[PDB]
C-alpha cells in the first residue's frame, strides 16, 4: 500500500478504509472547501486524487502534481476537471455514475412535486403560526397548484437520470417527451416516450426537467428565448448544473409570468445568493443536495474506491470517463 | 329553479353558475369560515346545502333546517356530517370521491419526498443566505435523506387515494405493503401489493402512509404503541385526518428519535398551532391542500352540481353517501 492518495473531503468511511488497505491516504477535514493555495501543496506528491466538485483540477494543478495518475471524482459530474489536459498526460479520470441516480431522480420529483403544490410556502404558513394566528382554516384558492398526473413532462438529456426520471413519470401516468443528444427508441418503445426537437418540447411540456452535463453546447441552454417558448403554466426543474440555465433570464421571466415556477438544485455559483431569485414564492431551492441520500453517499464512496484499487492492480478502473487514455499509458503506478 | 341552495364557501364558478340555472343560489364570501350562529339562521329556508369541512352538519343543524332534503359536501371525507342522523330524516349526503385522487395522492408523494429528502430545510437554507453567508459549498453529511426508490411503503387504507398512492409507488419500484379494512386480491395481483397485519406493516415499512377516512375505529389509529412499532429510519405521512394520529405521541417519538420524520397535511384543529411540532426539522406540515390542484377544485365544484342538480331531477345523486336514504324518501324537493 505505498500509493499515495490525497481525498478533499471527509467521504463516507467505507471508501476511506477500502483505501487505507491499498494506498497512504490523507483526508482534508476543515469546515471549508480546501483552499487553492493548500491544494497545490498537497498535490505535489501524490500518486491519486479524490476530489470534489468544488476542486478546479485544470492545468495549474496538473502542472503542480507530477506524480498523479489517476484522479476520482466523488461526483457523476466532471465539468469540474480539465479532460482533455488529463488525457494527454495520460492521467485517468474516473467518476461515480449510476450508484447516485436514484437518489437525484427522487430529489427530482421532489422539487418538480413541491414546486408544482406550493409545498414550501404551505409550510412556511402553518409553520410560523400564521395560519393560526389568522384564525382562516381553509379558502378554495390557497395554495392552488398544479396537476402532475397525467400530465406532460419534457426531459432534457436523457441519459442515466433523464431515464430515471422517466420511468418515475410512467408512475405518475405522464405523457413523456425528451430532447437528447442520442435518441434512444428502446427507452422510446419501453416507456412510450416521444422524442421532440427542443422547441416543441418546450411548447408542449407542463414540466421541463433538465439532466444534462455541462459543457460548450449546455450552457445557458435555457436562456430567454426558450422560456418565453415554454408554457405560462409550466415549471422548470434543474438537477443538472447551474450554468445549463441564464438565470438572469429565468428570474426575469418568473417575476413577469412567463413560466409558472421553478425548482432548482443547482447554481451558476455554489453556495450561491440571489436576492431577487429568494424573493419569489413559485421558486423551490436545494443545496445541490441531489444525491444526498445514505444510500448514493456509500455507493459513490464504494466506487471511487473500486476505481483507485482497479488501477493500482493495473486494471481499467470501472467508471474511466477518458478511455482514450489507455492507449496513452497503461494502467498503474 | 326554485330551490334554494346555500353555498358555505366561495367554490369555482363553474360549479356555482350550474346551479344558478336550477336553483336560487347564495354563496358565503366572508374571508373567515361561516359563524355557527349565521350557519343556524341560513339554513331555515334552504332546500339544499353545500359545505365544507370546517361546518358541522349535526343534528342542531338539522333541527333547524326544516327544508333541508340535501346536504353536498365538497369534500371526499365526510366525518364533519352525522349521517346516521340524515338518513333517518330522509336527508341525502353526497361528497366529492374520485374528482380529487389524484391531487392527494400527488400531494402525499410530495409530502413524502420532500421529508424524505429534507427539501423544507434546504430550501430555508439557501434562501435565507445562510449558505452564502457561512461560505461552505458542499459537506457529504448535509441534508443526507433517505432513499425512496426500492424501498418499502406501507399505506394504511387501500382505497380511491391509497390505490392512486401505490400506483405512484410502483414507479419508484417500491416494495407495496398495506393494511385495509377490505382486502383487494386484484389489485394484489395488478400492483404486486401485499396485505399485512397492521402491526407486521408498521415493521417492515420505511415509508407509513395514511389514506383511511376517520372514524371510531381509526380515532388514533398510529398511538405511542404503534410510532414504537416503527423503523427508527422510517418517514409517517398523513394525507388522512389528523385525529388518525396521537399528535402529542408523534411529537414524543419524533424528539426521542422512535422514528426519523413526518410528513402532515391534516391536524387534530385546523388551524392549528403546536410549538413543539413547528421546532422540529425532520417534519414538513402543509394547510390541508391535498385536493388544492386547479383540475381538482373545478371537478369537486361541478361534482357538487351535478349531485344536486341529479336530485332536483328526481334521480339518485352520482355520490351518494348514504344510500339507505332512497328507501326512506325518494329523491327531490
Ligand atoms: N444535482 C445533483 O446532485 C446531480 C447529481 C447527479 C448528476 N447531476 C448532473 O446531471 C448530469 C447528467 O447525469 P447523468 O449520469 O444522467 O449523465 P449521463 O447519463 O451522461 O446523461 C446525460 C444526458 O445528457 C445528454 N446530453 C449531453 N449533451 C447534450 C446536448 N448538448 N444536448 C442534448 N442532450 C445532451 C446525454 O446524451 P448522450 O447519449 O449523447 O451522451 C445524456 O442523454 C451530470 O453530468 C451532472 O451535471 C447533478
Ligand atoms: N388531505 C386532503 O386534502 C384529503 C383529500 C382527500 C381525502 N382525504 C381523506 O382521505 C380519506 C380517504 O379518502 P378516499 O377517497 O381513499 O376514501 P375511500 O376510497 O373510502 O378509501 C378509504 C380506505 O380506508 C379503508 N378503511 C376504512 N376504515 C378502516 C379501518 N378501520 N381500518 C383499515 N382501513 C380502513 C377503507 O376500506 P374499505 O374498502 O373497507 O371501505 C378504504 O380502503 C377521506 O375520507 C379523507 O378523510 C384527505
Amino acid at each position: 500500500m505505498k500509493p499515495k492518495v490525497f481525498i478533499t473531503r471527509e467521504i463516507p468511511e467505507v471508501g476511506i478504509k477500502m483505501l487505507e488497505d491499498e494506498f497512504e491516504v490523507e483526508v482534508w477535514g476543515d469546515e471549508k472547501e480546501i483552499p487553492r493555495e493548500i491544494l497545490l501543496k498537497k498535490v505535489k506528491e501524490v500518486d491519486a486524487l479524490v476530489t470534489m466538485l468544488s476542486e478546479r483540477i485544470d492545468k495549474e494543478v496538473f502542472e503542480n502534481a507530477p506524480k498523479l495518475r489517476i484522479v476520482a471524482n466523488y461526483a457523476v459530474g466532471y465539468d469540474n476537471i480539465d479532460i482533455e489536459e488529463a488525457t494527454k498526460r495520460g492521467i485517468y479520470v474516473t467518476n461515480t455514475p449510476d450508484v447516485l441516480t436514484d437518489a437525484t431522480a427522487d430529489l427530482a420529483f421532489a422539487l418538480l412535486l413541491a414546486t408544482a403544490r406550493h409545498v414550501v410556502k404551505g409550510d412556511r404558513f402553518v409553520r410560523s403560526g400564521e395560519w393560526k394566528k389568522r384564525g382562516v382554516a381553509w379558502h378554495p384558492k390557497w395554495f392552488l397548484g398544479y396537476d402532475v398526473y397525467g400530465k406532460t413532462i419534457g426531459i432534457i438529456g436523457l441519459g442515466r437520470i433523464g431515464q430515471a426520471i422517466a420511468k418515475r413519470a410512467k408512475g405518475f401516468n405522464m405523457r413523456i417527451l425528451y430532447y437528447s443528444r442520442t435518441r434512444k427508441e428502446e427507452v422510446e418503445r419501453e416507456l412510450n416516450a416521444e422524442f421532440k426537437p427542443l422547441e416543441d418540447l418546450l411548447r408542449e411540456s407542463d414540466f421541463v426537467v433538465l439532466a444534462v452535463p455541462l459543457t460548450r453546447e449546455t450552457y445557458h441552454l435555457i436562456n430567454e428565448e426558450r422560456l418565453k417558448l415554454m408554457k405560462k403554466t409550466a415549471i422548470l426543474i434543474n438537477i443538472a448544473r447551474g450554468k445549463v440555465v441564464d438565470t438572469n433570464a429565468l428570474v426575469k421571466a418568473l417575476k413577469e409570468g412567463w413560466i409558472a415556477g421553478a425548482g432548482l438544485d443547482v447554481f451558476e455559483e455554489e453556495p450561491y445568493y440571489n436576492e431577487e431569485l429568494f424573493k419569489l414564492d413559485n421558486v423551490v431551492l436545494t443545496p445541490h443536495i441531489g444525491s444526498a441520500s445514505f444510500g448514493a453517499r456509500e455507493g459513490m464512496a464504494e466506487l471511487v474506491a473500486k476505481n483507485l484499487i482497479a488501477f493500482k492492480r493495473g486494471e481499467i478502473p470501472p467508471t474511466l470517463v477518458n478511455r482514450e487514455v489507455i492507449k496513452i499509458r497503461k494502467p498503474g503506478f
